[PDB]
């Protein structure tokens, strides 16, 4: 893929993924925006460049390199009024950052209001030259990366304030129930070679259930945190989740359904929509005829396990930490609440109201929303599901860190010993109580928030404020950053 040095340069165009054409976000002149990929321990220097012109998907851009740590690179992030100020029009900014012993799967997105919708979001593969799993697989390249995405005819700024999907997504394309013949994705495999596939969800908000007919897949990685191998015919998938998974090419030369369902729009595969094809070498380039089986081997969180049996952080025991903390979700005047509280987003970043002099987590805006996390600490945070905050089950991400699933959603277990970890969950359904651990081992801001990008837009966030003591000399900034504000301070409002 490019990179890990490279441009990519953001501008406003006519796209037609499903067969209808609108405008939309491109990245270096494409949709669905290039796939980025180095080595582990990489520098990886992505110049965003930003001319875009249309004020209705927002001229103004910052852009969060999912799953990475980040460590002295806060400013980088990317989330808009927690790490930067948006990157202006008509400006560059570079993102400089290293990846130190991180591989995996990982995405990139704008983080500016819902602008990853109209269409700035693509996948990031960081290789590992020893990756543990190598010898479960013949072929890991550009051409094993599958994207799932939510696709919309009207855009973010244009359509319902929750809208529904119009089409899924497979690296890109797929039919609406109106463009029953726009061009499926084709993966290609050749019989007998093994492949791991590197699945992505870039949506902004349905999870989809992926299944591949004829074929099983044994999950290796999830969310960039290496697995024990397990065989599953079916994955839920949530919005920016990752799994890679390996397929053995190993059934009659043919074609086969790729099945994506999402849990919201339409959820059939009627015409083939929500739908794209496995050709082996040698099948006619026609639609698959596949039938699909019920699953029986589904993907279950709760049985996975990460490869090096890395226990949960403190104590074997609820509340066995140095500091707890419960998320209570609620929704009042439209928008949703956290322990009572919505988050507005701050007009100074909160990573520059602490560079600025704000001491401790309380002297932090937006007041209600922003929490102290002591350094050197576990921590462990439950989120239980609630109707109360409309439109679960919620997915949600914490910033700067992987987090132990020690109670996932629809199990009454606790698992400390060896649970996943990964770093977007499912909060699930009421009577779930999903709890998270992790260690504050990275001093900054971090964003933890529903990954529904029109819920995090109404407010689904709040801000982990790390070992404020630290972070400006753990967290140097570039001359660039400091720039930042300033510069988008001055635009017009209809230049933002
Ligand atoms: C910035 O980004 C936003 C968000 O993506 C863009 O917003 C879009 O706005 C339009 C205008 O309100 C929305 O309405 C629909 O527009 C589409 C596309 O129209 C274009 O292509 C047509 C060819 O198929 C063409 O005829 C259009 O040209 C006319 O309009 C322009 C502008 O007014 C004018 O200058 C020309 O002289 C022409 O008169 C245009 O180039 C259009 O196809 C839709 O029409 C359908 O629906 C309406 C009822 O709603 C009906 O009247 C029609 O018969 C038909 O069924 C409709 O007008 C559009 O939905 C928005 N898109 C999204 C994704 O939300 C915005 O345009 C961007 N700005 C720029 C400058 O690109
Ligand atoms: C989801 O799980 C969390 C974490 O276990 C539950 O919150 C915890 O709930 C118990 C009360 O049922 C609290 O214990 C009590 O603490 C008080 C004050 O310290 C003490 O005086 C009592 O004797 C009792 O031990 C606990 O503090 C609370 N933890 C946190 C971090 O807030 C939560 O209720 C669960 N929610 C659901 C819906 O299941
Ligand atoms: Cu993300
Ligand atoms: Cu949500
Ligand atoms: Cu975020």
């Amino acid at each position: 893929g490019i990179g890990p040095v490279t441009d990519l340069t953001i501008s406003d165009g006519p796209v037609s993924p499903d067969g209808f054409t609108r405008q939309a976000i491109l990245v270096n002149n494409q949709f669905p925006s290039p796939l980025i990929t180095g080595n582990k321990g990489d520098r990886f220097q992505l110049n965003v460049i930003d001319n875009m012109n249309n004020h209705t998907m927002l001229k103004s851009t910052s852009i969060h390199w999912h799953g990475f740590f980040q460590h002295g690179t806060n400013w980088a992030d990317g989330p808009a009024f927690v790490n930067q100020c948006p990157i202006s029009p008509g400006h560059s900014f570079l993102y400089d950052f290293q990846v130190p012993d991180q591989a995996g799967t990982f995405w990139y997105h704008s983080h500016l209001s819902t602008q990853y919708c109209d269409g700035l979001r693509g996948p990031i593969v960081v290789y590992d030259p020893q990756d543990p799993h190598k010898d479960l697989y013949d072929v890991d390249d550009d051409s094993t990366v599958i994207t799932l995405a939510d696709w919309y005819h009207l855009a973010a700024k244009v359509g319902p304030a929750v809208p529904t999907a119009d089409a899924t997504l497979i690296n890109g394309l797929g039919r609406s129930i109106s463009t029953l013949n726009a061009d499926l994705a084709v993966i290609s495999v050749t019989k007998g070679k093994r492949y791991r596939f590197r699945l992505v969800s870039l949506s902004c908000d349905p999870n989809h259930t992926f299944s591949i007919d004829g074929h099983t897949m044994t999950v290796i990685e999830a969310d960039s945190v290496n697995l024990k191998p397990q065989v599953v015919d079916s994955i839920q998938i949530f919005a920016a989740q990752r799994y890679s998974f390996v397929l053995n090419a190993d059934q009659d030369i043919g074609n086969y359904w790729i099945r994506a369902m999402p849990n919201s729009g339409t959820r059939n595969f009627d015409g083939g929509v929500n739908s794209a094809i496995l050709r082996y070498d040698g099948a006619d380039p026609v639609e698959p005829t596949t039938t699909q089986t019920p699953s029986s081997q589904p993907l279950v969180e709760s049985a996975l396990t990460t490869l090096e049996g890395t226990a949960a952080p403190g104590s074997p025991t609820a509340g066995g930490v140095d500091l707890a903390i419960n998320m209570a979700f609620g929704f009042a005047g439209g928008r949703f609440t956290i322990n009572g509280a919505s988050f507005t987003p701050p007009t100074v970043p909160v990573l520059l109201q602490i560079l600025s002099g704000a001491q401790n987590a309380q002297d932090l805006l937006p007041t209600g929303s922003v929490y102290s996390l002591p350094a050197n600490a576990d921590i462990e945070i439950s989120l239980p599901a609630t109707a109360a905050a409309p439109g679960f089950p919620h997915p949600f991400h914490l910033h700067g860190h992987t987090f132990a699933v020690v109670r996932s959603a629809g199990s009454s277990t606790y698992n400390y010993a060896n649970p996943v970890y990964r770093d977007v969950v499912s909060t699930g359904s009421p009577g779930d109580n999903v709890t998270i651990r992790f260690r504050t081992d990275n001093p900054g801001p971090w964003f933890l928030h529903c990954h529904i990008d029109f819920h995090l837009e109404a407010g689904f966030a709040v801000v982990m404020a790390e070992d404020i003591p630290d972070v400006a000399a753990v967290n140097p900034v570039p001359q660039a950053w400091s720039d930042l504000c300033p510069t988008y301070n001055a635009l017009d409002p209809n230049d933002q």
